[PDB]
């Protein structure tokens, strides 16, 4: 399956959607390059105007084009299910608003990677951000704090010094206000033991990467022979607020053959949304970069 993504691969995306009773269809064409993790597509609403903001559709509209580094190749489930493909299902909850429920089949049809989606939207608010078209034209990953030795480990033994000396000074006054200074020596050694227990172990440092969001968290699902994943998308509202959408994902291979069930890892993605100046139909031009990471 991975050998199918060795060069540039053409892409077709077809979506049929119904949100709060508003029927609409989307068709997209472009190309993907899994070697560099790059995507270019132009999407068209084949039913006139789109009843939802284009950014709400971006995560639905082919993670077999993520760039997996060479040391994670045996964890690339998406390419390993090809050509017969996989079924991707999602629940996307927009906070204080409705929910998308999606089912998609991603497969090869000839030489073309095809993504066919059915989308249902329920319980949205006519005045809300989605149906009110108050979202701004961008899609942003929510950055995830991930285990990362580090400078600013000065804090570790600054804290060590803190306890080991406040033990001294607060213990010193204790030892003097009672009659025994054997107390003040036990207290400082006790402060040493507590300091050693607290700041000697290698606690994982939880930092957000400045450049790589690590938003999509993929884990294996051995009972359905597939994967599961979750992430959050940030949408900027015209009033200056943000709108969050919680994604839950399950993928199951269509074929009978072996697939690569991965260990836990992350996907980082970057979406560029633009327009075509010569296009009079409702449309979205999309440029995407996706990279895998997360495990010497």
């Amino acid at each position: 399956g991975e050998e199918l993504f060795t060069g540039v691969v053409p892409i077709l995306v077809e979506l049929d959607g119904d949100v709060n009773g508003h029927k609409f269809s989307v068709r997209g064409e472009g190309e993907g390059d899994a070697t560099n993790g790059k995507l270019t597509l132009k999407f068209i609403c084949t039913t006139g105007k789109l009843p939802v903001p284009w950014p709400t559709l971006v995560t639905t509209l082919v993670q077999c084009f993520s760039r997996y580094p060479d040391h994670m190749k045996r964890h690339d489930f998406f390419k390993s299910a090809m050509p017969e493909g996989y079924v991707q299902e999602r629940t996307i909850s927009f906070k204080d608003d409705g929910t998308y429920k999606t089912r998609a089949e991603v497969k090869f049809e000839g030489d073309t990677l095809v993504n066919r989606i059915e989308l249902k939207g329920i319980d949205f608010k006519e005045d809300g951000n989605i149906l009110g078209h108050k979202l701004e034209y961008n899609v942003l990953d929510v950055f995830r704090s991930i285990p990362t030795d580090y400078k600013g480990q000065k804090l570790a033994e600054q804290i060590f010094q803190g306890i080991i000396l406040v033990s001294a000074v607060i213990g010193f006054i204790y030892g003097y206000v009672t009659e025994q200074f054997g107390w003040t020596v036990y207290i400082v050694m006790a402060g040493f033991a507590v300091s050693c227990l607290l700041t000697l172990p290698p606690w994982p440092m939880y930092r957000r990467n400045p450049l790589n969001s690590h938003n999509v968290y993929i884990t294996a699902d051995k009972q359905k022979n597939g994967i599961k994943a979750n992430f959050k998308i940030r949408h900027n509202v015209e009033d200056g607020s943000v709108q969050l959408a919680d994604h839950y994902q399950q993928n199951t291979p269509i074929g009978d053959g072996p697939v690569l069930l991965p260990d836990n890892h992350y996907l980082s993605t970057q979406s560029v949304l633009s327009k075509d100046p010569n296009e009079k139909r409702d449309h979205m031009v999309l440029l995407e970069f996706v990279t895998a990471a997360g495990i010497t």
